[PDB]
């Protein structure tokens, strides 16, 4: 499409991550206000999720049960809130330094980019101990996404590239993006198309499934994109750091 919609969030200061659930509810981490806001589909009014003690959130993910998972930079931890709950759970990750992105697969496994430790960690549902994914030579990961097959996609700031690992594989794959500068967020649709916020080039890049054609999505007026999400219809949602807004573009 050639229509971008500014969603009616208010008062954002460095919106850092975005997620969209199956109902079309949009969740945004508002880094500079220590909060996560949500907007139900068609609603005019955001609500603030009742995380307690949250500081400087980066990433957000939502599972099919509606549980919301958030990374907290200032406390170096990951928290989750079940739908309808007022009492978060701190997940049993350990030793995080700048947890930057979070994703949750269909089995409830939680994947977190640990930016300051140059690694991606994962925690199975019910486990108390993370494992480190075998992403050789990873540096400063920002964003993570997991697809319905369990393939994990990660952006690497220091190396300006995007890598993936299939479930059960030891061989990572470097995706055929070109010309990235500070890839931040990543999202993947069920067709396999991969969307990346190319923060240092002020643009959002699409790698079309199959053809591997890279295009720039026709967002307008961005002042450095951070987070990205894509819904089942192919609508792409982006957080715009310098303009303190969240915008969407239909396919
Ligand atoms: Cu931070
Ligand atoms: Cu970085
Ligand atoms: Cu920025």
């Amino acid at each position: 499409s050639n229509t971008q919609t500014v969603l009616p969030f208010t008062g954002l200061n460095t919106p850092s991550g975005v997620a969209v659930d199956s109902a079309g509810t949009v969740y945004v981490t508002d880094h500079g206000n220590n909060r996560v806001v949500k907007l139900a589909a068609g609603s005019n009014t955001q609500t603030v999720l009742p995380f307690t003690g949250l500081n400087t959130p980066h990433g957000v993910a939502v599972d099919s049960a509606g549980t919301v998972y958030v990374t907290d930079h200032g406390n170096n931890r990951v928290v989750k809130l079940a739908a309808g709950s007022n009492t978060q759970t701190v997940l049993p990750f350990t030793g995080l330094n700048t947890p930057s992105g979070v994703a949750v697969d269909s089995a409830g496994t939680v994947y977190v980019t640990d930016h300051g430790n140059n690694r991606v960690v994962k925690l199975a549902a019910g486990s108390n101990t993370q494992t480190v994914l075998p992403f050789t030579g990873l540096n400063t990961p920002h964003g993570v996404a997991v697809d319905s097959a369990g393939t994990v996609y990660v952006t690497d700031h220091g190396n300006n590239r995007v890598v993936k690992l299939a479930a059960g594989s030891n061989t990572q794959t470097v995706l055929p993006f070109t010309g990235l500068n500070t890839p931040s967020g990543v999202a993947v649709d069920s067709a396999g198309t991969v969307y990346v916020t190319d923060h240092g080039n002020n643009r959002v890049v699409k790698l079309a499934a199959g053809s591997n054609t890279q295009t720039v999505l026709p967002f307008t007026g961005l002042n450095t994109p951070h987070g990205v999400a894509v819904d089942s219809a192919g609508t792409v949602y982006v957080t715009d750091h310098g303009n303190n807004r969240v915008v969407k573009l239909a396919a």
